[PDB]
């Protein structure tokens, strides 16, 4: 499979979550996303197949994970936008006040603007501390999906939202929603990935 940001993947054939970026563990392909997606070892498809394992994961407390995944599948620098594609350029936090935008299976390609930091979700599992927030909107199986400026710099991953009875926080206006994310920068310095961009 070709592995772009924003898409739909299966845990262990049931869950769905969103892939979040591209990486590489030296020669070992791989995506980050959500801790709370899979378990370690936990089986990845896309369009069916098997394309990887969850290889480790944080949850609570953390929510961030990163599947390893066969030679045969193809990392790219991107992250889904309707039918075309944001280029992931790099990885430069940006600071409250900025635009951003997410991607996901659910509710696609939104965007808004980083409202907070430092952020703990209490989430029916704990705690998860230090999340980000922004008021894109987002649905359930939008988790592990993209968080990127338009510029190209990704900031995270998908973690969870005040969704309503609907599923989704899209219904609500933008002064309203907590749509929270993962960062991505302790993603990869925990588990020495690097970025694959564009």
């Amino acid at each position: 499979a070709n592995i772009v940001g924003g898409i739909e993947y299966s845990i262990n054939n049931a869950s769905l979550c969103s892939v979040g970026f591209s990486v590489t563990r030296g020669a070992t392909k791989g995506f980050v996303t959500a801790g709370h997606c899979g378990t370690v070892n936990a089986t990845a498809r896309i369009g069916g197949a098997v394309v990887g394992t969850f290889a480790a994961r944080v949850f609570p407390g953390n929510d961030r994970a990163w599947v390893s995944l066969t030679s045969a599948q193809t990392l790219l620098p991107r992250v889904a936008n309707g039918s075309s594609f944001v280029t992931v350029r790099g990885s430069t936090e940006a600071a409250v006040g900025a635009a951003v935008c997410r991607s996901g299976r659910t509710t696609g390609y939104q965007c808004g603007t980083i409202t907070a930091k430092n952020v703990t979700a209490n989430y029916a599992e704990g705690a998860v501390r230090g999340l980000a927030q922004g008021n894109a909107c987002m649905g359930r199986g939008d988790s592990g999906g993209s968080w990127i400026t338009s510029a190209g710099q990704a900031q995270g991953v998908m973690s969870g939202g005040n969704v309503q009875s609907n599923g989704n926080n899209c219904g609500i206006p933008a002064s309203q929603r907590s749509s929270l994310f993962e960062r991505l920068q302790p993603i990869l310095s925990q588990y020495g990935l690097s970025l694959v961009t564009g």
